[PDB]
């Protein structure tokens, strides 16, 4: 069907915009904290501590296969990672302050694709 098609047209079209959000937000983590999953052969018992874990590799994959349906689960797993670090990591150490800044320079990001996303459709 022809309404298959133009569907196809807007999720194409979101996640060409979630992309873009993706870059800018990725480059407010210039150190690469955030970059791929934590590894499991470094932090054995991680996933102890962790039960949702996130990055933005792992964000990049499903971005790619189409699988963000709208911008709330793209934010649901921006919010992981940051959350994530912030409960494993303390206070004073560079992860849970790499986290901070992500966080307070992506919500300017997300600010204003929330706006292009309620006026594109
Ligand atoms: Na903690």
């Amino acid at each position: 069907s022809m309404e298959q098609v133009a569907m196809e047209l807007r999720l194409t079209e979101l996640t060409r915009l979630l992309r873009s959000v993706l870059d800018q937000l990725q480059d407010k983590d210039p150190a690469r904290i955030f970059a791929q999953p934590v590894s499991l052969k470094e932090v054995p018992d991680y996933l102890d501590h962790i039960k949702h874990p996130m990055d933005f590799a792992t964000m990049r994959k499903r971005l790619e296969a189409q699988g963000y349906k709208n911008l709330h689960e793209f934010e649901e797993d921006f919010d992981l990672i940051i959350d994530n670090c912030m409960k494993y990591n303390a206070r004073d150490t560079v992860f849970y302050r790499a986290a901070v800044r992500l966080r307070d320079q992506g919500g300017v990001v997300l600010r204003q694709a929330r706006r292009e996303v309620d006026s594109i459709g």
